[PDB]
């Protein structure tokens, strides 16, 4: 079955909004979809335990009815690097557990989207990064580019490191994090030339709750 | 003579403040210093022509009295990617001109600091990036890390790409862009472990005009 890892040019650039758009497009195409956020930091207390908003968005945008822990096995309250809060709470983040969770979703879904945390090299322990896990799993990567000053450099750095790891950069998504600026079209043209993967679509600036907006229409899944 | 290229984890992270600190430390060590900002975008009109604030800071922090054009040969008014404003104004950015300017500073200085624009891969034309020029010149690179969420990934991406190019990562500078946060010490420890170059110093959060603050004391030039 189809599996994709979604990374971003940084944290706070649109990975989650773009991931919901991708999931909606896959559902429209007839797939049995599932979103997976194996590691999440920055979560709120509920009667059932900690709940992360990215994980909730991926759960709500899956075509299948999935239990929260299946979408997000590792949940930390504080919004910092996973390795830091993991060490402080004495809750190791294990590659094998993250992989087992992906296999469990593949039991019922034929199209799985995995959202990373932060950018490409976010640490999970003092000797293991998210990039190490993606490399182990050999997942094709989708790059979410938050369109803003400095995004060209971040997109190029990320694309180069992914290719060096021997991984496939399956495509990129342009996310309009702010209202239209002066050099928007020139930035889009530059990003299109420089990123060695197909532009899958552009998500417009949607001020109010973009995670629940009908955004699947902005993704062309036939390019993926 | 000694020459260093200063890059950053992004634009707006402290390259200019850190570069002034480096220049001040070099002057205290007895060097005849010069700052060079070959390409600058985001400049103000004056009777003499456009003047960029980064270039002015580097000029003021040089031990030698340098003419503005020697510090910054290419000045563009609009604060966008250099390649975009260069193409619109029909003023090509030439590698040979940038290199000639560095040689001209080496006529009088024995310690030259070159500040880049934006991050590592900022484009200068549709076929040439700042990274291409640094590679041509074979300059040792100093990485300025703005300490904030997402800086670990950006520092690691930048360090990996520099090393891939066959260049030397001479050191890194921690810049406290905001007041102290909860995980400051853990972030510093992680950055120190992961960046394969000596930490040259840490510049504290200095709200008022940090470019003219006496910051040379925060750099240990014997580690460079
Ligand atoms: N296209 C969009 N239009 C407007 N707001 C957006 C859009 N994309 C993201 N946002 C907002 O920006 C912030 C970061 O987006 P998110 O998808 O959570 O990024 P990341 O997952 O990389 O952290 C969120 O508050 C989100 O609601
Ligand atoms: N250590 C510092 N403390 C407080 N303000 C800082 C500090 N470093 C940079 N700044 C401010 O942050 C902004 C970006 O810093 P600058 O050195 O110009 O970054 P870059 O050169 O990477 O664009 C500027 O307004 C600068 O005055
Ligand atoms: C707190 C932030 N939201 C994030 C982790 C950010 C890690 C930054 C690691 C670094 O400095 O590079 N946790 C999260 O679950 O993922 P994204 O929000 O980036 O999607
Ligand atoms: C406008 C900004 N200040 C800067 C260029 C930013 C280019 C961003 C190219 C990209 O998107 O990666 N011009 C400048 O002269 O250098 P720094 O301010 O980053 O020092
Ligand atoms: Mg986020
Ligand atoms: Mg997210
Ligand atoms: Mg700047
Ligand atoms: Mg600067």
């Amino acid at each position: 079955s189809k599996r994709y890892f979604v990374t971003g040019t940084d944290t706070e650039v649109g990975k989650t909004v773009a991931s919901c758009a991708l999931l909606q497009a896959a559902k429209a195409a007839g797939y049995r979809t599932a979103g997976y956020k194996p590691v999440a930091s920055g979560s709120e207390k509920t009667p059932e335990g900690l709940r992360n908003s990215d994980a909730l968005a991926l759960q709500r945008n899956s075509s299948l009815q999935l239990d929260y822990a299946t979408v997000n096995p590792y949940t930390f309250a504080e919004p910092t690097s996973p390795h830091i809060i993991s060490a402080q709470e004495g809750r190791p983040i294990e590659s094998l557990v993250m992989s087992a969770g992906l296999r469990a979703l593949e039991q019922q879904a034929d199209w799985v989207l995995v959202e990373g945390a932060g950018g490409w090299f976010t640490p999970l322990s003092d000797t293991f990064t998210f990039a190490d896990w993606v490399t182990q799993e050999q997942l094709p990567v989708i790059l979410v580019v938050g369109v803003k000053l400095g995004c060209i450099n971040h997109a190029m750095l990320t694309a180069q490191v992914i290719q060096h790891a021997g991984l496939t950069l399956a495509g990129w998504v342009a996310n309009d994090v702010t209202p239209p600026g002066k050099r928007h079209a020139e930035y889009m043209t530059t990003l299109t030339r420089m990123i060695p993967a197909p532009l899958l679509g552009e998500i417009p600036w949607l001020a109010e709750n973009p995670e629940n907006a009908a955004t699947g229409k902005y993704i062309n899944l036939a390019l993926l």
